[PDB]
């Protein structure tokens, strides 16, 4: 669970940052180190939010096991909390499509359908992730993606098959009318992230208010297809914003659908 400071080089410069705080690159030594990416909550973890938002995150992870899942390594408390994870070397997938616009149609497919295994595994095991986006795609290699970014992840009690809630683009619309996250919302998000992979990096709905967004949704207009995306990959993305929750497919349906396209 906890990791000794003293075993753990960080490097100066951030992969980046959030509203948490920062991502920094180091490595753990376990033998042999291990590199990491490491969420450190900004002003020595000083927000309560934060501190369960890491917790929350940091105890989904650790309830979570699979190839398609980036994995935790601990919580070390020194300057500030850390969440220590296996490093995801070449970081989200819109940035690395963003910075690589010739990634082929073939390796998108691979790598989102490496994500729909994720999913399926998630649904199987009664989590909703309620932020898939391809921001919380990271990249192993070129040709290994994993799902990251647990934050607002919710474990669904035995007696319950939705999270009801007291990133609106990525959101069915039960999501925005009724607050009520499902395996069958993240289907919903999963079809905004295959466009996003597709449109190599773009932003969903450019230039549209969420409002806007709902607006087009409920006239049944759907993005475009993305230039040079296969019919058969907007085909699912259309599938997967189907409108009425008890006829969108979940993550067994996408997960196979995937797999026998890319598999043919
Ligand atoms: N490797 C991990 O285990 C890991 C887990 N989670 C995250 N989460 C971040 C939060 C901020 C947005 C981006 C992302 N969803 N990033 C991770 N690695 C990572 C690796 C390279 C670059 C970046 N990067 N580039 C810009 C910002 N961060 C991150």
């Amino acid at each position: 669970v906890y990791l000794d400071r003293k075993l753990l080089t960080l490097e100066d410069k951030e992969l980046g940052s959030g509203n948490f705080g920062t991502v920094k690159k180091g490595y753990y030594q376990m033998k042999v180190v291990k590199t990491v990416a490491v969420k450190i909550l900004k002003n020595e973890a000083n927000d309560p939010a934060l501190k369960d938002e890491l917790l929350a995150e940091a105890n989904v992870m650790q309830q979570l096991d699979n190839p398609y899942i980036v994995r935790m390594i601990g919580i070390c408390e020194a300057e500030s909390w850390m969440l220590v994870m296996e490093m995801a070397e070449l970081g989200p997938l819109n940035k690395y499509l963003q910075q690589n616009r010739h990634v082929k149609d073939k390796n998108i497919i691979e790598l989102v359908h490496q994500v729909s295994m994720g999913m399926k595994y998630l649904e199987e095991s009664n989590f909703v992730h309620r932020d898939l986006a391809a921001r919380n795609v990271l990249l192993v290699t070129q040709h290994y993606a994993k799902i990251s970014d647990f934050g607002l992840s919710k474990a669904l009690r035995a007696d319950e098959n939705y999270y009801k809630a007291q990133p609106v683009k990525w959101y069915a619309p039960e999501c925005i009318n009724y607050y009520k996250f499902s395996s069958k919302s993240d289907v919903w998000s999963f079809g905004v992230l295959m466009w996003e992979a597709f449109s190599y990096g773009q932003k969903p709905y450019r230039g549209m208010k969420g409002s806007e967004v709902t607006a087009m949704l409920e006239k049944g207009e759907r993005m475009g297809c993305p230039a040079g995306c296969p019919r058969e990959m907007y085909d699912l993305m259309n599938l997967c914003w189907t409108y009425d929750v008890e006829n969108r497919p979940g993550f067994a349906a996408v997960e196979l659908r995937l797999r026998n396209y890319y598999y043919d």
